[PDB]
């Protein structure tokens, strides 16, 4: 099997590996980056995957020991990859967005680098190989296509999210985020902190603010009170796509339809 550390590196590897062998997801959507400790069979699972795929030492921190015991052939580092360097952009305390997962270039530089991996380890199956990173381009730049549409007139609407996580697909589509707001899925902000946040939602004029599917719904009405901002939730994980050939293109259709169902019209 593949084995991916993050669900959405599950959908790109799940195209490549289709018919060839099974693609496993290591954690649970519910986990993060560095209070998150891999118990051991977590570790078993990393060392008997035919190929590990994880974004690298500064988004799975967690990992970054595990992996060093994996030989090179055996693993793709998404961060590290040659031709994913001039695709990164300024596990958030690092000096780069790490949310590749995010960007239509890095997923095809992932999906290239999986496929030559494969390749290498299964030369067996070449052809289905060769025929599965054909599909998954087709797939992505066929949804390209129709995602930047979609998205095309939301441009100029303004809105907040509670994650700086989404500037590779923003950028990569033409949104036009406000900026974000650090704040806790569980416990709104303080009087001071809420007062800030509630007066630049109004005076930055945005049409929405984002939440994630982690928050409870209580944070996200008192950031949104009294404003007229209405309320979205992006999910960067696709927490609700099976793996299968068409779940990344399905990730960044249904991310899409989440920002453009809170931003159109008004
Ligand atoms: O980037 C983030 N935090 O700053 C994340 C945001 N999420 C969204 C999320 C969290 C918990 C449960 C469901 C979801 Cl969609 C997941 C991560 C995440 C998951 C694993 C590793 C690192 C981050
Ligand atoms: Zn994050």
């Amino acid at each position: 099997a593949v084995v991916a550390s993050l669900k959405p590196l599950g959908f790109i590897a799940s195209a490549i590996a289709d018919g060839v062998t099974d693609t496993q997801v290591l954690l649970p959507d519910g986990a993060s980056e560095h209070d998150y400790s891999l118990r051991p069979s977590d570790v078993k699972r990393l060392q008997g995957a035919d190929l590990v795929v994880w974004v690298g030492p500064e988004m799975e921190a967690f990992m970054e020991k595990s992996v060093r015991n994996i030989p090179d052939n055996k693993q793709v580092t998404i961060a590290q990859l040659a031709d994913v360097k001039p695709l990164l952009m300024k596990h958030h305390h690092g000096e780069y967005n790490m949310h590749l997962w995010l960007s239509p270039e890095i997923a095809r530089a992932t999906a290239v680098a999986i496929h030559e991996k494969l390749v290498e380890l299964m030369p067996q199956s070449r052809a289905k190989l060769d025929a599965n990173l054909k599909d998954f381009e087709a797939q992505l730049a066929a949804t390209d296509k129709q995602v930047g549409n979609e998205l095309a007139p939301l441009k100029g609407k303004g809105y907040f999210v509670f994650h700086d996580a989404y500037g590779y697909y923003e950028k990569h589509y033409g949104l036009t985020p406000l900026g974000h707001f650090t704040v806790n899925p569980e416990i709104q902000p303080g009087a001071q902190r809420l007062h800030e946040i509630r007066t630049q939602l109004v005076e930055q004029k945005a049409t929405c603010v984002f939440a994630e599917p982690q928050f409870r719904p209580a944070v996200v009405e008192a950031v949104a009170r009294g404003t007229s901002v209405r309320m979205g939730t992006l999910d960067p994980l696709g927490t609700n796509i099976k793996l299968g050939k068409t779940s990344y293109s399905a990730f960044l259709s249904q991310l899409a339809n989440q920002y453009a169902s809170c931003l159109k019209g008004d």
